[PDB]
């Protein structure tokens, strides 16, 4: 129970921003959706549970995408984008010491660490 | 390159700082390490390209990932932490929008949000 | 979105309102109902999109349907009543003309016309 | 018996009316065509029962659809859009109230709708 | 179309208040949930209609279910509490009466009342 | 250990008072029997253990229902109406605390609740 609507801001605090509805709603999961002249937005939020095992711990698993299609043009056919993170901890853990971790990555990437690891930077 | 040592904040920005090093760099990939009395901090950065077939677009996947293992002690067995995340665009796209999208991405997510997101709100 | 409540003036503008609420939602549809001691209402949306073929054109479906329904009494037995429309047009057109399209079929029906309908002249 | 033309009017009671021809009347069944330099128009309207088994009601179909064509230019091939509505009743009913349904929807549908569709909310 | 959040104040009229979420609604039923440190809270509503057998009665059941759990504290395991309501009733009828017939119901339960019955005196 | 007479509040508070009459009471159940030129009230309650398991919590049930039957009249048959409770809990909690969820499962309940629940809202 996000909202009715998810705002997408290209160029993170930049600007652009877009406005997603809900599309679809099954399985504690979400859809996200909007189309534009030429291309569309959407977004997926999903969790689940992992298979129950004799005697090993037990996890749960998060996770939040993005996708962006760009409709063919000329002779180049058609092509997306994408963007996703995920997140797994144990069932029953502390909340605030896993939400530190995923927010301690938000921090770390940005535009510098993103432009260095799209040049195979490893 | 990217550096020698990496830092992970836990709880974002003001938080604390853990420091890594470089351990190996093998198969396109390079991992980092750190360990401590009571747990360990481990970070790798991955990058791959999927297989060429006659007539499709071609990709690229960038990876990233955080865990953190805690040591058993007294009943309590083993159990760890992640939190990772996908970038993955074709092999021709101009990098500047792959960045505008991550930078989005990274900006939505924040305490709140991951708070919530534990609430398995959808 | 489309509202919680869906309008049916049975009669065309002028006649007589009947409200229906939202009872569900799933696989990208909506269901409507109202009860009635004699009747009852439905109100369906649904949307769907075609699979990807190596070398065709991609489509995407939009159907609206109403439905009527009253009980069985004395030697009548059940029977129904019912009237939809389908819409579909590839998955990057415009949308602007499509619905100039839908906009010229509504405008050609009416009262009149569905008189002539029914009388079974082609 | 409808006529010998056809009128379509694009963009609803806007403009843009367009004058179909019949090319055929067979079987309960009729056509209408128009070609033009960049594209063609085209309707059909058919009326049907269906198979009867035992101790049911018996069932009445009418059809009408619209459907138009591009015509391939450059790299992009052809393709199409259609638009059509279905209406069904029994056998006997009385014609007023399957005419008020119909032209009931005919009401609900404009210009927001289709634009909802096209967003696909539901 | 109940909406976002329910309200559940713990104690009747003038107690604790508490706020749930959508979590889910797939099959014409909901369910909402919230996390605490030591407990939990859980709401579940459903429709159903009973199974149809020739030449007798419709009826149509309605559920609404709560439940709070507490964690297990050392030698005290896991234990839960519920309370659920169910109307059932024919279909076509008229919904006052049935209003009015739960209304008494839920008017003839008050503080006194639990208390008895959990006194155990039939 | 009610009492001798159970009073049904048709329509909640400032409703038609109803006066019920105690006719049996054998198995820790007791009910409550009035008949009517047109209808007719009975009541009843129950409890009971829950099942033992090995090294497992141990719960118990309270019940109570109301049943309304209308006799039939020409062409209607026989056809009734219902509404009843549970409550269920493990034995030695406290019972002020399950008092306490009882009453804000009642507060929930009241007009606009029945009103939309019937409308097979969810
Ligand atoms: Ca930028
Ligand atoms: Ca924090
Ligand atoms: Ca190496
Ligand atoms: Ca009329
Ligand atoms: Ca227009
Ligand atoms: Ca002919
Ligand atoms: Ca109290
Ligand atoms: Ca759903
Ligand atoms: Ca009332």
């Amino acid at each position: 129970a996000l909202g009715d609507t998810l705002t997408i801001t290209l160029g993170g605090s930049g600007g652009t921003a877009k406005v997603l509805r809900k599309i679809n709603q099954d399985g504690y999961t979400s859809e996200y959706y909007l189309p534009e002249t030429s291309s569309s937005f959407r977004a997926k939020v999903r969790h689940t549970k992992e298979s129950v095992k004799p005697n090993q711990v037990q996890y749960e698993r998060h996770n939040v995408e993005f996708t962006e299609t760009v409709y063919a043009s000329g002779s180049t056919p058609e092509f997306v984008r994408q963007a996703y993170v995920v997140i797994r901890h144990k069932v029953g853990d502390v909340s605030a010491t896993v939400s530190d971790l995923g927010e301690a990555l938000s921090f770390y990437l940005n535009e510098a660490l993103y432009g260095k690891l799209i040049g195979w930077e490893s």
